[PDB]
């Protein structure tokens, strides 16, 4: 009626294909999901018991749930909150772990900067890092001073990413 509600994933908005994702709203009572864009039926499901405390589960994920998820609490009748920030649900797993090396060595001296390198050995149009994320034809360069991994995705399914990279620590 008022405040605008905090839209969180648990155990995060990183969900490999086929685990399980709990998207979290919290703000008292009427609680509303929703996708933006293309509407996602599997919210029309969730039991009401669990909606008016904010909780959407979603016992195995697929590439539908992929999708930008904003919340808010209310009715346009009683009144409602604005929505909330914006929720980047991104399912993994569809492509080829790339492969994530620090340019010239993971070891690199203190308060300097590092070159991290994403590379894939097919082609896709944008590659992610994701500091244990931002965005950017078969590899990509990010600068870092640590664990990283980084993900390769075509832009026609934004959402729906490759494995991850083996894990990358800075030393």
């Amino acid at each position: 009626h008022l405040p605008k509600p905090t839209l969180w994933a648990e155990p995060g908005s990183v969900i490999t294909q086929g685990s399980p994702v709990t998207l979290r709203c919290q703000g008292t009572q009427e609680y509303r999901l929703y996708r933006e864009k293309k509407t996602a039926p599997w919210i029309t499901r969730i039991p009401q018991e669990l909606v008016k405390k904010g909780q959407f589960p979603i016992p195995s994920i697929t590439w539908e749930h992929a999708g930008r998820y904003r919340c808010y609490y209310g009715s346009d009748t009683a009144g409602r909150s604005e929505s909330s920030d914006p929720l980047e649900l991104v399912v993994t797993g569809a492509y080829i772990k790339p492969t994530l090396s620090a340019q010239p060595s993971p070891v690199v001296n203190s308060g300097g900067n590092v070159t991290l390198q994403c590379d894939s050995q097919v082609a896709f149009d944008g590659f992610i890092l994701c500091k244990e994320c931002l965005n950017s034809s078969s590899r990509a360069i990010f600068s870092v001073v640590w664990w990283y991994r980084c993900y390769a995705y075509d832009s026609n399914s934004p959402y729906e990413w490759s494995l991850p990279s083996d894990l990358l620590e800075l030393l």
